[PDB]
């Protein structure tokens, strides 16, 4: 029953973003893992795999909500297919990928309370796409 909450996201890095933002190093939190210490070979692996993938997302943005009090997001398009790819690639692995109950791809703005806004769809262009230990370093970098 339930599942070992994260201690890994894979975070995307982009060269712009279209929204004001308060947080120091803003990015797309594309998943969230839990893996155990001998696994990280085995999510970077994965991660290689898919890097072409990845690196050709379609990912726009449109708008921004509170996910909840005290955390201001914009939301993403695009990323679904592959998402979904790397959760059965993950899973084949006996990798727990998305086992958060609330989670869904966001780029974190801001932890305050702010207003909704809404832009022209906005095309994103990724610059690093890495692994990092939630409230704690990055593991493993990709570009390219």
């Amino acid at each position: 029953s339930g599942a070992d909450d994260p201690n890994y996201f894979i975070g995307i890095k982009f060269r712009h973003i279209p929204y004001e933002y308060d947080v120091k190093i803003p990015h797309l939190t594309f998943g969230v893992l839990f893996i155990s210490d001998n696994m990280i070979p085995d999510v970077v692996e994965i991660m290689k795999i898919m890097k072409k993938e990845l690196f050709e997302m379609d990912i726009t943005t449109s708008y921004t909500y509170m996910l909840s009090d005290g955390i201001y997001v914009a939301n993403v398009s695009g990323v679904l297919a592959t998402y979904f790819k790397m959760y059965n690639l993950f899973y084949k692995s006996q990798i727990t990928f998305g086992q958060s109950r609330m989670f869904i791809p966001h780029i974190t703005l801001s932890f305050s309370n702010n207003k909704t806004v809404r832009i022209e769809s906005t095309r994103l262009k990724i610059s690093s796409i890495y692994l990092r230990k939630i409230k704690g370093d990055t593991v493993f970098d990709m570009s390219e």
